[PDB]
């Protein structure tokens, strides 16, 4: 171990005792005559208001060893979410950090990015082509050939992104709720949270269905890229980590059930959950509507509202795509669903 090796691997070992537990709410809402069970998987409390803060270290442990110095610039692509806790991580370690980004990112996320003090490389990629993500992997490449000491932990291939969750994520939520729930909801991009809570799961509880959420356009599991104005859920690739039989169902949404499912849980229970979040709770809303016997779930949701007030929660932004923050009306795209206090 290097000296700088053996100091990053200790930070990161000291953030990992001191991360808190991240607390359930518990929800009920009636679906198709039958009473449920929400039980909410708050991520976003946490020191970088998403569950990438487990990813982050998980990944920044992983490229620990590969550290002789200090000259290490930590490069990576990121909707969001892990560039704020990469960010933060390096700014804490004084190590410099440029995060590979478009134009999508929801702006409260770029600015908590800035404010870690990463050099931002927007991607410009206009909003409304299919090939974000792959134009970010691009830029990706040209930075590490062109920077020394350049450092990629490659979130997207990295088996240390799928292990965190495996051996952190999933056994606290089994830990916490295992006993009582009949189902794990959880959104797709990467594939690595998914791909680590199913590998615990799958040996731990076998009995407890393992759904994936996916939005229109993603090709996570397959299919043609299409257009998105949700981000962190989906992504225009296949995940290295997970493959369909990997999990015992899937759901895509449409997004502006996601958007509803925002606003009517916020109106009903105070609780605002991201995009991602409201993006789950609709695929739960369905599939418990087609499983009568599955009363009780979690819905892993990944981040908190707060990082989409100028997105998902603005009016101005909602205006453009039809949709008003009535959450009367929104209530209508969830078929009449409403949640209360468990
Ligand atoms: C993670 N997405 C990102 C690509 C990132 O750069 O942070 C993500 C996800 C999906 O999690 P995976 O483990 O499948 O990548 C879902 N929701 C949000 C908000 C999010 O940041």
């Amino acid at each position: 171990l290097s000296t700088t090796a053996a100091e990053v691997l200790e930070h990161v070992d000291a953030a990992v005792a001191a991360y808190p537990e991240v607390p359930i709410a518990r929800v009920r809402v009636e679906v198709a005559g039958i009473p449920r069970t929400l039980l909410l998987k708050l991520e976003g409390r946490s020191p970088w208001r998403s569950i990438k803060g487990r990813t982050a270290l998980g990944l920044v442990r992983s490229i620990a060893p590969r550290m002789a110095s200090r000259d290490v610039t930590v490069v990576e692509s990121t909707s969001g979410n892990l560039g704020v806790a990469l960010s933060a991580i390096c700014r804490d370690l004084g190590l410099p950090f440029v995060a590979v980004v478009d134009l999508k990112q929801s702006p409260v996320i770029q600015a908590a990015i800035e404010a870690n003090g990463a050099r931002l490389e927007v991607v410009r990629t206009p909003a409304a082509a299919t090939t974000h993500l792959l134009d970010r992997l691009d830029r990706v490449r040209k930075l590490v050939a062109e920077i020394p000491g350049a450092v990629w932990p490659n979130q997207y291939e990295n088996d240390a992104n799928r292990h965190v969750h495996e051996t952190w994520t999933a056994p606290e939520i089994d830990r916490q709720v295992g006993g009582e729930a009949q189902a794990v909801f959880v959104a797709v991009s990467t594939g690595g949270t998914l791909a680590g809570l199913a590998a615990h799961f799958r040996r731990a509880r076998p009995a407890t269905r393992l759904v994936a959420v996916d939005v229109e356009g993603s090709t996570v599991f397959g299919g043609v890229p299409g257009g998105r104005v949700l981000t962190g859920i989906g992504a225009s690739r296949r995940s290295t980590f997970l493959t369909r039989a990997e999990c015992d169902d899937l759901v895509y949404v449409r997004e502006a059930a996601a958007i509803a499912a925002c606003h009517v849980l916020r109106a009903d229970t105070g609780i605002a959950v991201g995009g991602s979040s409201g993006a789950v709770v609709a695929g739960a809303l369905d599939h418990l509507a087609a499983h009568p016997g599955l009363t009780t779930a979690v819905c892993v949701c990944a981040d908190l509202g707060e990082n989409y007030a100028r997105t998902v929660y603005d009016p101005d932004w909602l205006a453009p795509l039809r949709l008003t923050d009535d959450p009367g009306l929104l209530r209508s795209r969830l078929r009449g669903a409403r949640f209360h206090h468990a």
